[PDB]
């Protein structure tokens, strides 16, 4: 019986993938030492970072590293992984939450750094921690159509400033319990970068395929997590609960359009938000935890770069083999939930 | 191949309510002009910007984009429940996270199927957003899309005026900051749709982009125009473009010198280039759709009119697209 493609992407591949780990380690132990007087004043006796959130360390850049710098570093690495020159790139999309300026785009700055040709289309996409997937989808539609041969999706996150200013606010003798709780999740963020080269499958016959997938939203929850360059406020409780509710809705759609059943997927590359988020997600959908790599523990939450960083790390570790069915998914501020598939 | 089944179902713009005249601004800058020995009225006489609009205090980009979106929905005569994609393309943004799109969408009450995100690309983003939406519409992923753009500049004026009139500011800094005093507030939204749903609606054909990211305001001019020429050459090949066959050019709204340079370089009839920066200043990526909406509202657009949407944006980037009314 002839069936439709369910609008999944055809002939779109992943030609190259790379990640950058930021150089300076900041441990939760050091952070707690700094916060201890405030903990004591608030009567907080558990390690809310290392034991509850499950984050033991995260990485930071130097103060003077911009989103675009980190993104550029990842891009050059991904180009090498794809064994192609920048002159072949017809589209470059930057998907980071971190941003150099209001304008021009961070993508234009990265493109300038790399030396893209005058045919290269560039722009930023912003959608909290799901934007890398959005950028992949945007690139995929052009590649499928045959408009371009290769695309770069890039993402550099700088959390230095938010750490600096949050730690200052959270150690004020005047800080309230409410503001402390509001800003706590900022201390689970991490720096890092990722880049991906995507291509028409014709050019890279043995490369992984990207099929795309599905999205559902609950934009009535757009206030749950709000962040600027120096401050992030989060309702962690509702983020968790409403996130899981939305994911259940998305999974139903995934089953319909992707044919997903959890036992048949080989890897789940998921949003890296916290141990409790991960535990709840895995438990909600009856996922085998062995199929869910996490990096939150030593890198924290790297926003929209998290997913591709985890994928790149799976690649470098030799965890992925030809034929493996890889679920890429995330819940991001919005609220939004996207689920997509890669066949290695 | 150009897009064959992508149409414009609805279009609206919002003019911001408060006028700040350049004469009013100038009275505040006079002492500083004198100090630097300038003498020239850069805003009024050079840039040709005599006024711009400002929102009420505490209007956010999302608020302005929401007002426009509601008006565009009415223009399209559809309910919010029909929207499957909402893209926000504004330079102004409420936060880094979440997207300004999600906030506008929460204000409108979009459905749980509605995909949203922001696109940022200086003054070109609306055209980028249209193109992204067109691709989804064409593939049958959605039936209707909103592309929205709300720009706020209130804070810019307060901050910049104070800063530029402070002691020790150089002629260099002062002139750079004058540029900020050409920015205006405003909003626009467009409903795009699959054509079989809206026969007789204008059709979006798509377009071309060229970039000069090596260039990353007097230079913005010449280099931008050079980039535009390159882009127009490409446009000729994908769109069948010839200057004399286009009925309107809807362009980035930056200044008189930018506009005159563009018109002269391409040998365009200035009557085919509506401008609004005289009264509204530079509204960033909202400028193009605001001008298109004003042309529509004013009865300037006729069935079969061939319309060039184009912008020269920071990057440098240049994008051109065609709408057939």
């Amino acid at each position: 019986v002839p069936r439709g493609s369910h609008m999944l992407f055809q002939n779109v591949s992943i030609a190259g993938l790379a990640h950058i780990d930021a150089p300076h380690t900041l441990t939760s132990k050091e952070i707690n030492e700094r916060l201890q007087p405030t903990y004591d004043r608030l009567g907080i006796k558990t390690d809310v970072l290392g034991d509850v959130a499950g984050i033991h360390a995260r990485r930071l850049w130097d103060q003077d590293v911009q989103a675009s710098d980190a993104a550029t570093q990842a891009a050059r690495k991904a180009l090498i992984d794809a064994n192609i020159g920048i002159e072949k790139i017809g589209l470059l999309i930057n998907t980071s939450v971190s941003r150099d300026y209001l304008e021009p785009s961070t993508a234009s700055i990265v493109s300038g750094n790399l030396g893209v040709s005058d045919h290269c289309m560039t722009f930023d996409v912003a959608n909290a921690c799901l934007a890398f997937i959005n950028g992949m989808d945007i690139a995929a539609r052009m590649l499928e159509r045959g408009e371009i041969d290769y695309a770069l999706v890039v993402d550099g996150e700088t959390a230095n400033l938010v750490y600096e200013k949050t730690l200052e606010r959270m150690t004020s003798p005047d800080v309230t319990e409410e503001e402390f709780r509001n800003e706590l999740a900022a201390l689970t963020l991490g720096c890092g970068a990722a880049a991906m080269v995507m291509a028409r499958s014709e050019l890279v016959p043995d490369a992984p395929r990207y099929k795309g997938g599905v999205t559902r939203s609950a934009t009535e929850w757009n206030k749950l997590c709000r962040g600027n360059l120096d401050r992030m406020v989060t309702d962690t409780r509702l983020l968790l609960i409403e996130g899981i509710k939305l994911a259940q809705k998305t999974f139903v759609a995934a089953k319909q359009v992707l044919g997903w059943a959890v036992e048949e997927l080989d890897q789940f590359v998921i949003h890296q938000v916290s141990r409790p988020h991960t535990a709840a997600f895995v438990k909600s959908f009856g996922i085998d935890p062995a199929k869910v790599m996490t990096i939150f523990g030593e890198h924290g939450n790297i926003g929209p770069a998290s997913v591709p960083i985890v994928l790149s790390k799976l690649k470098e570790l030799g965890r992925l083999k030809k034929g493996d069915r890889i679920a890429l998914l995330g819940i991001g501020s919005g609220l939004n939930c996207s689920m997509a598939e890669v066949v290695w």
